[PDB]
């Protein structure tokens, strides 16, 4: 029993993590194979970040610009090119560390581990969603970009994100590890800031439903609802709306508890209505967005 | 910037979790060196597990009754020994990536990583505090049993916690890696349950301090008090004493941040007798004990390991 928000066992991801300086610009990198992955402003100096030409400040640099530490041990750069926001530097040795991995691009809700390195150092590890307006929420300090996010199935690595910035908000932007940026932001220091960011529906539900598998019932009630009147309700509380591919995602869990989701849909609006009353959900006084329909069952009984 | 509850990275300890298994029961073990550690509760069968005798159930168990799973590798048990509410397994052949480790006992209040694990095989990761009351709220399914808890100091992992059993409340309870139960527990099937819980004074003033760092400060005020003085409304909450131990502990917090820790006091005793408005303390509407000055000093300075 009890109920955590769990990050992935980080030691495959920690096995990749090397150091990548530019002049005087260093950031951390993801050595897989014979290639190291970074953020491309790594070759931007402060005079450039207003405007950078990427591709006039790669075709101006040299293998040996680029200093690739792994641990102690210097790695021999002899090679470079660019895909969209992300550099790839060849090497000249392959990483023996290399797990079983593969890039994927996730949406809006989806969770992941971050390793939160500096100067290629693993700092800590911690669970994060990406956001309805593609941000994450992280906790991120100067040094930290290059830090990627990940999941972990049977014992295959699953790169989904790798850190680029710190928007004047205080939350964070980056990529998928094919270097395209989640939302509509640009690595360069020009005024942008992300949506509004709202609620993840169905993740407060799965979360709900996790509540009744571990033994809460003092929020349900005898009420059922429409999919239509719900979201009418739910996003004047800046909720996601919910579709009907959210309902079928929660099959499961409804099954499992015997609890039909708009019945728990209806038991949500009145939470959203009346607060907790000095109670708690699994340890939270808040709704609690970052655990997956499938991140539910995993840690759950 | 940013604030999230984080662990240490579990590389250095995921190489150490193997299977260990007695007859019809699997749990997971502890691998350095040439011995297994594990909870001496593998032992048990159903009957015996409700008044058992350790050392005659030892006696009559010998080193092929215990079943070593590293991986797909198979681990010929050589000795065997208990120590406390720990058992010691020999094996013939020593943990290639065993680390530089030591085995601590930590206190009440002080924070830690959990790698939890299933059939020797690790799982997930997450930071918790050893309660006042000597419970850790974990999160623990059936075949958890062995899972550890430890720090990271430079390289030296430092190893504190082995899970033994839920209490029926849903709390936990363990022994260090000398098996030295933490709390008035013992390993055997019985009514047992955990004292009256109490809140960290000093790590609620210590997350305060990093809500300030992150630019949340509506909870400062204009007031001052002193220990005698927060102290008498505290314990009326249920809130552990504040020492001058703990002031000097948040020296640093208070000199990278300007306000001074009788200063930050005021505002969790007010906290406490007004509670919050409708207001959020780094997106928390409650107040957060699971984060200890030196976590907030790592966190919000970037220490690697
Ligand atoms: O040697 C190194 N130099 C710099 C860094 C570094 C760089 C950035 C960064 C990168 C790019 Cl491309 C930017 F457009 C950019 O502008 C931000 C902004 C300002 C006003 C309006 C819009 C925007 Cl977006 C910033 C960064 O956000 N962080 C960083 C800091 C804290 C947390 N997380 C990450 C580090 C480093 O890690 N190492």
């Amino acid at each position: 029993s009890g109920f955590r928000k769990m990050a992935f066992p980080s030691g495959k991801v920690e096995g990749c993590m090397v150091q990548v300086t530019c002049g005087t610009t260093t950031l951390n990198g993801l050595w897989l194979d014979d290639v190291v992955y970074c953020p491309r402003h790594v070759i931007c100096t402060s005079e450039d970040m207003l405007n950078p030409n990427y591709e006039d400040l790669l075709i101006r640099k040299s293998n040996h610009n680029f200093l690739v530490q792994a641990g102690n041990v210097q790695l021999r750069v002899i090679g470079h090119s660019m895909q969209n926001c992300v550099l790839k530097l060849k090497v000249d040795t392959a990483n023996p560390k290399t797990p079983k991995y593969k890039f994927v691009r996730i949406q809006p809700g989806q969770t992941f581990s971050v390793l939160a390195c500096y100067n290629g150092s693993p700092s800590g590890v911690y669970q994060c969603a990406m956001r309805p307006n593609f941000t994450i929420k992280g906790s991120f300090l100067n040094g930290s970009c290059g830090s990627v996010g990940f999941n972990i199935d049977y014992d295959c690595v699953s790169f989904c994100y790798m850190h680029h910035m710190e928007l004047p908000t205080g939350v964070h932007a980056g990529t998928d590890l094919e270097g395209n940026f989640y939302g509509p932001f640009v690595d360069r220091q020009t005024a942008q800031a992300a949506g509004t960011d709202t609620t993840i529906t169905v993740n407060v539900l799965a979360w709900l439903y996790a509540a009744v598998i571990n033994g809460d019932r003092w929020f349900l009630n005898r009420f059922t609802t429409t999919l239509n009147d719900f979201n009418l309700v739910a996003m004047k509380y800046n909720y996601e709306p919910l579709t009907q591919d959210h309902v079928d995602i929660l099959g499961p869990l409804s099954a499992q508890t015997g609890i039909a989701v708009l019945d728990m849909c209806a038991s949500l609006k009145e939470l959203l209505q009346n607060g907790m009353n000095g109670r708690t959900i699994l340890g939270s006084a808040l709704l609690e967005d970052e655990f997956t329909p499938f991140d539910v069952v995993r840690q759950c009984s």
